[PDB]
DNA sequence: ATATATATATATATATATAT
DNA sequence: ATATATATATATATATATAT
């Protein structure tokens, strides 16, 4: 009874297209305005895209890539653009990629992302339709193996819309028997509108006295599920669901060290982690650390939307266990490496232009975050409440 | 309402610049840059009230950082206080240097209200806080900020800035829409406001009488927030939709027009220290849902320290205004960038929008305390005050 | 303390022994470069650049003379309930 | 133009010195 | 007795500002 994708707004902005004459002219202009800075290049390919256009240049014989990155602001100021991003390492090809933003920004809608094959047949209970890559290819990842996340970026750069797109990716694919959310929300403006779905376990947790109890129940559920899985000769949640479905195949509900069924995939979401720490502090610090360390094999996954994550806010022991991190628009090369261990997250655009950093890879996949206005979230949540009852667990609080 | 013909009519100045003066200054800028390393060609000039912008076309190979570092030696070599380099102006190729004038002209408040946006501003709490570089008024809506973080080192137009903000709040409102509860610790500012119907109590000048008004504000926001759900509406305009259509259809809608109430918080460092924590962790309570029930704050202080503007108060209010501050140390706790102390003073600010990260150079408006007395007396003469007992 | 620096806009620092003390007083860092013996930089009411004011010398063989010139003209008036 | 030298921001780890 | 706040040393990353 999963909702129809028709509840999302249609693809409209597909009208944009640039003639190859303009690309020729702009590539020659790029070569000239670089050669005016000492570095000579040769535009090799002109790979276009929705928001940016990767002018894949071939550096000369002897020029260093740093001699290009250190002028990624002068070159931008001298091309009548906002800010160019220099992809100092293309994977596979022996080039440097300059990504000059377009004039009219083809917006990305969310039905454009979900209608893609990578989402059609993504066999995980918890996918995440992040958006389109720099060329229109959709980027769809798996929070189940991710296994956690750290949203960041300054004010007005698309963090709330990012979390919204992620949650809607959770909804259009997973029943309450395959996913089950838990949401904390200090400074409530955009997450309250999710209340009532059959995927929650609590109200929208604004009572910071009750956030601690929610996360303590989360840790307790982690412990209980580890006990229950270790008593059944398995090594993670996926193998446990395999065993229970093979049991139901033989029509035999297994023991309960009566009956056991498939277990959900908890998703603990936290918006603006800094405001939560400014209230609960050390009381819910060991809790986040302990639900981030040993809560992958169980299923309790942890999203953490935040502004600039510093060790003052998100401690090192928590960041050292959340290895997949996105960044929308930091302010400098230190606000960048606080969230992404690199630079270049300041050389972006607002309005939802993230840098997805896959787990265990030093190359941020620049992704354009899908746009989801609150009307879409409302027309999805009100359609969920029609399908299920607000199943809550007061025992959590 | 008190009409526009109650303020000082903006004195007519012929000008502070001539085309030959701008041309000579542009040539001087090019020559003083050529004496340095850079090579520069000025193409366009944009005059302004206080700061004048020179959009320069740097030569092929000139890195912007070089001019941004030569900023101070330009300030010296041009015989000015200090200039600032707008490193990237949108949609162009020219770097913008901003040179202070020699004949400052004042931003008089009638010149700010008579602007076409204040008259057309569709709200009840506009903070018409003066012109910008170009000389175009910068009017913002309180209910969308939805709170404020005015600060700046002493003698930076702060009392006058807050007075202009409050006069803007007043000038286009009645007690049925806007309403005020002022907090003036130092016995110094806002003591003039005593008899306007926009007040709910005698101006809270005692400091242990301030926790009372604060607790009443909390109770008021949290009872309006329940009264909303009693009709399913969300914002105060929504709850007003009923009672202003209950007169278009004659509807007896009862207790199952509430006005916006702007708690005017001034020099809150005092209130902080003479109360303690029951005020330190109470504005953080208000700011959460006050933005939906008319309650609003104008949090202002005259020393932005680390223990006065705390992360428990700072993070619930993203809209923040500076003035000429001591140095970068207070710049980083009243704003989040660099250049909030290098302001020409006497009203200049860096307004930071709610959903932006670039503060706009804004020239504050100057309001004569004579005209403040005049307009407060005008309000006292139009209607009459009305207070409430439990405010304590 | 923060309480003392809170509501005292006007400050006067003679030559302090280091720079941390100069920031403790003025928040400027220019008090440690004073030539001693009554030299001081005045941070005027309000704020701004600290003006340097070489203090004036008065000798304890003159404070006593002035105390005498006053004492002869009046008498100690100690309001009882102060202490 | 390109290799170093000096200042600064951020994060870790330790020793004191305060408070509960 | 046992948690915080501060100052320090040290290690990276980043620009500017001098040598060759
Ligand atoms: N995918 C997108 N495309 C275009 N604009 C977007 C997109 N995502 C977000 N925005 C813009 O960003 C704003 C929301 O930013 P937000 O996530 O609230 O930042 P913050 O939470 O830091 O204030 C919206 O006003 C919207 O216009
Ligand atoms: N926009 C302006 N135009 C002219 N003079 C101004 C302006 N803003 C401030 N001033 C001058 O600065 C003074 C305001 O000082 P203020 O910053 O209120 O002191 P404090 O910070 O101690 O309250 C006014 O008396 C006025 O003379
Ligand atoms: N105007 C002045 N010129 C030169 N020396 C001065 C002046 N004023 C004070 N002094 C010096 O200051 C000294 C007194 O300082 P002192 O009272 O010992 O300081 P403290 O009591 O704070 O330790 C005198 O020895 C005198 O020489
Ligand atoms: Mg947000």
């Amino acid at each position: 009874t999963l909702p129809p994708l028709s509840l999302l707004d249609p693809a409209e902005v597909k009208q944009k297209s640039y003639s190859p004459e303009s690309l020729e002219a702009m590539s020659r202009l790029l070569e000239i305005k670089l050669k005016e800075f000492g570095v000579e290049v040769s535009v090799d390919s002109v790979h276009p895209g929705p928001v940016i256009t990767r002018f894949e240049i071939q550096p000369a014989a002897g020029v260093k890539v740093s001699r290009i990155s250190n002028l990624a602001k002068d070159l931008a100021r001298s091309l009548a653009v906002i800010s160019v991003r220099v992809v100092e390492v293309i994977p596979g090809k022996t080039t440097v990629g300059i990504e000059i933003p377009n004039e009219d920004r083809q917006m990305v809608r969310f039905s454009e992302v979900l209608s893609s094959p990578e989402y059609d047949e993504h066999k995980s209970t918890v996918p995440l339709a992040l958006g389109h890559d720099i060329g229109g290819r959709p980027i769809i990842t798996d929070l189940a193996k991710m296994p956690h996340l750290l949203v960041a970026g300054t004010t007005g750069s698309g963090k709330s819309v990012g979390v919204n797109a992620m949650l809607l990716s959770i909804l259009f694919k997973s029943t309450p028997s395959e996913a089950r959310l838990i949401m904390i929300d200090p400074k409530m403006l955009e997450l309250s509108i999710y209340e009532g779905i059959p995927h929650l376990l609590c109200p929208v947790v604004t009572d910071m006295k009750e956030a601690a109890n929610a996360l303590r129940w989360s840790v307790a559920e982690m412990e209980r599920r580890y006990r229950l899985m270790a008593a059944m000769g398995v090594r993670n949640l996926a193998g446990f669901n395999r065993k229970v479905k093979d049991a139901e195949e033989a029509g035999t509900p297994l023991t309960d060290p009566p009956q056991l069924s498939t277990l959900p995939t908890i998703v603990v979401v936290v918006d603006e982690f800094a405001d939560m720490m400014m209230i609960v502090g050390k009381k819910v610090e060991e809790l986040i650390a302990r639900i981030a360390q040993k809560a992958r094999a169980a299923g309790i996954h942890l999203i953490l939307a935040t502004q600039r994550p510093s060790v003052d806010v998100i401690t090192g022991l928590i960041k050292a266990n959340i290895p997949t991190r996105i960044a929308f628009q930091v302010s400098s090369k230190i606000d960048s490496r606080t969230i992404l261990d690199q630079g270049g997250a300041e050389q972006l655009l607002g309005h939802g232009d993230m840098l997805y950093l896959p787990p265990g890879t030093g190359l941020p996949i620049r992704v354009h975050g899908a746009f989801v206005s609150d009307d879409e979230v409302h027309r999805v949540v009100e359609a969920w409440k029609l399908r299920g009852a607000p199943d809550y667990i007061e025992d959590i609080l």
